[PDB]
């Protein structure tokens, strides 16, 4: 996250770190056995780390649970990042408490101008590189579809939305991928893509979660 703030330990209790020997992507806990992330975060050998603040120190509220299964969306296109969403099932159920909690799925899509909370352990620099040890947070608004499409002509589908600041300086970034965009208490986005990070006229592009709720519910009901 570029231009963000230190969240505060376990203030974002649905935030997970995906670990394959190192932190590589974020995700969101949607019930005791399921995590939502980005399909472009796919890899084998995922361990899901819940209750994290400092990803490099064991502080005492973590739960480390191996994935039993990953399910990339059936229509994921890695070239366009259309349908950039994946479900991860945990080998055992997480213990839900004040530090480890699930986030609601939307029933209705989010509106332009809504301020959302984006979080992760991604790069904090735009140009140059610095990864944090503790969870960073960013408040960002949803941008109009017309502005989003103007920023990325010929690249935005109806399964994407833009959030952030056209002036630049505040954005999610590499390493934040897969993590949450929460608006009015609902998981409405997944950190997906963007041209660089925090660049002028290049906002972040997010997977539009509300278009996938049917698929998420059906998949969880069958696996
Ligand atoms: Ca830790």
């Amino acid at each position: 996250i570029v231009g963000g703030y230190t969240c505060g330990a376990n203030t974002v209790p649905y935030q997970v770190s995906l670990n394959s020997g190192y932190h590589f992507c974020g995700g969101s806990l949607i019930n005791s056995q399921w995590v939502v992330s980005a399909a472009h975060c796919y890899k084998s050998g995922i361990q899901v780390r819940l209750g994290e603040d400092n990803i490099n120190v064991v502080e005492g509220n973590e739960q480390f649970i191996s994935a039993s299964k990953s399910i990339v969306h059936p229509s994921y296109n890695s070239n366009t990042l259309n349908n950039d969403i994946m479900l991860i099932k945990l080998k055992s159920a997480a213990s839900l408490n004040s530090r480890v909690a699930s986030i609601s799925l939307p029933t209705s899509c989010a509106s332009a101008g809504t301020q959302c909370l984006i979080s992760g352990w991604g790069n904090t620099k735009s140009s140059g590189t610095s990864y944090p040890d503790v969870l960073k947070c960013l408040k960002a608004p949803i941008l109009s579809d017309s502005s989003c499409k103007s920023a990325y002509p010929g690249q935005i589908t109806s399964n994407m939305f833009c959030a952030g600041y056209l002036e630049g300086g505040k954005d999610s970034c590499q390493g934040d991928s897969g993590g949450p965009v929460v608006c009015s208490g609902k998981l409405q986005g997944i950190v997906s893509w963007g041209s660089g990070c925090a660049q002028k006229n290049k906002p972040g592009v997010y997977t539009k979660v509300c278009n996938y709720v049917s698929w998420i519910k059906q998949t969880i009901a069958s696996n």
